[PDB]
């Protein structure tokens, strides 16, 4: 005797959004405190003035 | 069955860098303060009011 939205089926769509999927990245703190320095191997010996 | 690190022995070199090494040097603190007089003996006289 009447109609409910469940009879309508389909025809009455869902819809979508972007709005809340967007989430900012946050680097490392050490790699823009301080100086990377290039390795071309496991090891690297830096000299240091001791007294 | 495997290779490791520790049986590759010296194919691995190791490297160096002196980023670390170069530390500036403080000059003396009188030669800045106060005026340097040239001096072309070892002694200088210099008269003042004493009484």
């Amino acid at each position: 005797a009447d109609i409910s939205r469940a009879e309508v089926a389909t025809l009455i769509q869902e819809a979508y959004s972007d709005t809340l999927l967007a989430a900012a990245k946050q680097g490392s703190t050490v790699l823009s405190a301080f100086q990377n320095v290039n390795m071309g191997t496991k090891t690297t010996h830096l000299p240091v003035l001791a007294t």
